[PDB]
């Protein structure tokens, strides 16, 4: 029988000790610390006043029912401000970052399919919760020391939003899988912004004439027929994650 003012997954602020900063800003900070000493975590807290504590807390309350290998693991909270949300810790960072160190950059295109079609599993999974995720893409991605990938979300723009979104507001995990199409071009390029050299209302405009971005640098065919997919007009038509996952897994297998 807890107290009224903790939450089920509540944790003494003193199990934990913050030892470096990962990013800040708006309504708060990210850490990485230490919890009982040994063990690594995540430490999102909440900037007084920047927003309602309710409204900060919703986001654990919705990881609640959101646990899975392919996604970043809610640990706890402490419901007295300052407010933190207590997550597992990926030793990598975050892909698009990962993607440019002296390792990401040698990764063979047979481990860049393998990552995808693990994000495209984790995406599966919210897929079949019911869940949407919003902003898909390599910046919400977190890699693990054994080169595993985890779907994140570090609540933070045009290029990987589809059209139907863009314009009438309408998200639905068909705009998540229309935001993977794009996601699979980071991957590939290791890192690089999609539609290179071009701006969002040029964006834009080529994809109200039908264009879809150009071929990026040295990307498989296959994959990126697999993109066009991604990218079809009717929302309706684009593929589930689970048949997405299903063929990146068979590119992965024939490599
Ligand atoms: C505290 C927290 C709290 C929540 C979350 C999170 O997803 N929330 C979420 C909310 C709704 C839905 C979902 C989803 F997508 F799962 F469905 C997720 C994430 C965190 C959260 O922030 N977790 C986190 C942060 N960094 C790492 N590792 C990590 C990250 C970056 C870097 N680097 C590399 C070195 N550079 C110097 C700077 C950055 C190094 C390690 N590992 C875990």
């Amino acid at each position: 029988q807890k107290p009224w003012w903790e939450d089920e997954w509540e944790v003494p602020r003193e199990t934990l000790k913050l030892v470096e900063r990962l990013g800040a800003g708006q309504f708060g900070e990210v850490w990485m610390g230490y919890y009982n000493g040994h063990t690594k975590v995540a430490v999102k807290s909440l900037k007084q006043g920047s927003m309602s504590p309710d409204a900060f807390l919703a986001e654990a309350n919705l990881m609640k029912q959101l646990q899975h290998q392919r996604l970043v693991r809610l640990y706890a909270v402490v419901t007295q401000e300052p407010i933190y949300i207590i997550t597992e810790y990926m030793e990598n960072g975050s892909l698009v970052d990962f993607l440019k160190t002296p390792s990401g950059i040698k990764l063979t295109i047979n481990k860049l399919l393998d990552m995808a079609a693990q994000i495209a599993e984790g995406m599966a999974f919210i897929e079949e919760r019911n869940y949407i995720h919003r902003d898909l893409r390599a910046a919400n991605i977190l890699v693990s020391d054994t080169l595993s990938c985890k779907i994140a979300d570090f609540g933070l723009p045009i290029k990987w939003t589809a059209p139907e979104a863009i314009n009438y507001g309408t998200f639905t995990i068909k705009s998540d899988v229309w935001s993977f199409g794009i996601l699979l071009t980071e991957i590939v390029t290791h890192g690089r912004i999609p539609y290179p050299g071009m701006t969002n209302p040029e964006v834009i405009q080529n994809l109200e004439r039908g264009y879809r971005m150009v071929r990026p640098d040295n990307c498989p065919e296959e994959l990126y027929q697999l993109m066009r997919l991604c990218w079809k007009e009717r929302p309706e038509d684009r593929p589930t994650f689970d048949y997405l996952r299903s063929v990146l897994e068979d590119f992965f297998t024939a490599t």
